[PDB]
């Protein structure tokens, strides 16, 4: 069949420890692998059939070169489904990573022409992968640089957290909250409402509501790397220190509920989020690209 061969659950687990050993607990591919398997376990105990349409956003299918050993170079390609197809991949083969590109170029499981989203792409794979996209029909690409911010577990565990102003209350988000958080998205085409609903269910989240009206005014989620994501404060509540409060609280909550490095993916131009994350202790130790391929025509 395809040059990409689906790894069994047992193999993904091995893939996970390979990255753990090779790069350490702060590595983003390890975090991605760690996160997925965490969800796999939960969704399993929650007796939710795989491929379940309203939870598929919480699933991933890992693959490797059908005629290669995923252990020698950690070569892998994952496929995710929500609105479009999201692809992640890596390999540490010392020279051009032939095995990897053999996979990406010879496979037909990737929707190069159907708006596929390339997530967390290493800077060394960006140019070549864009050329490939074009060689397969892509006529327009929308790439963006993201900073991978990192905070050790120890730091997150012992982190301090600001005081919440009387005007507000904090609570975990609930299903009804999903639609509001989704409505404040300007370029909402990568994450679906149902994805958000799955996240409020299986991931940690935090919302800030006015003690009066009870109106949700700011929120933060745990992301697909078990770190922080989708932070946002409605304009009418800006400059009240809530943004930094959410980030601090979520960092602490995650670190005390599980053992992992806290991280966050932010757009390189989001100077304000970089700044508040930095104040909490997060450091910038990675730069990756998110490459959104525009559907043919």
């Amino acid at each position: 069949g395809d040059i990409l061969r689906p790894l069994s659950d047992s193999e993904v687990d091995e893939l996970l420890d390979l990255y753990k050993v090779k790069f350490g607990i702060r590595n983003f591919h390890y975090l991605l692998l760690y996160n997925q398997r965490k969800w796999d376990r939960q969704l399993s105990e929650a007796q939710i059939p795989r491929n379940d349409l309203n939870h598929i956003s919480l699933r991933k299918q890992f693959y490797t070169h059908r005629r290669g050993n995923f252990r020698t170079w950690g070569t892998y390609v994952s496929l995710h489904r929500d609105i479009v197809q999201s692809v992640s991949f890596f390999s540490w083969q010392p020279d051009g990573a032939a095995e990897l590109w053999e996979c990406l170029e010879q496979t037909q499981l990737i929707e190069w022409t159907q708006g596929a989203l390339l997530t967390n792409v290493d800077l060394g794979f960006c140019n070549r992968v864009k050329e490939l996209a074009v060689s397969r029909g892509v006529t327009a690409i929308q790439p963006r640089q993201c900073f991978g911010m990192v905070l050790s577990h120890e730091d997150a565990f012992c982190a301090k957290v600001p005081d919440l102003p009387s005007e507000f209350e904090i609570r975990r988000l609930r299903a009804e909250d999903a639609a509001m958080v989704h409505d404040s998205w300007p370029n909402k085409g990568e994450g679906s409402l149902t994805y958000l609903q799955a996240l409020v269910r299986f991931n940690k989240s935090l919302g800030i509501c006015r003690s009066d009206t009870g109106e949700l005014i700011a929120w933060i989620f745990q992301n697909d790397f078990s770190g922080l994501g989708m932070l946002q404060v409605l304009p009418k509540a800006e400059r009240r220190g809530l943004g930094g409060l959410l980030a601090a609280a979520m960092s602490r909550e995650i670190a005390r509920g599980e053992e992992i490095t806290l991280t966050a993916w932010i757009v390189a131009t989001n100077w304000r989020s970089e700044a508040l994350l930095k104040r909490i202790g997060y450091q910038k130790d990675l730069v990756n690209e998110w490459i959104k391929l525009v559907p043919n025509s």
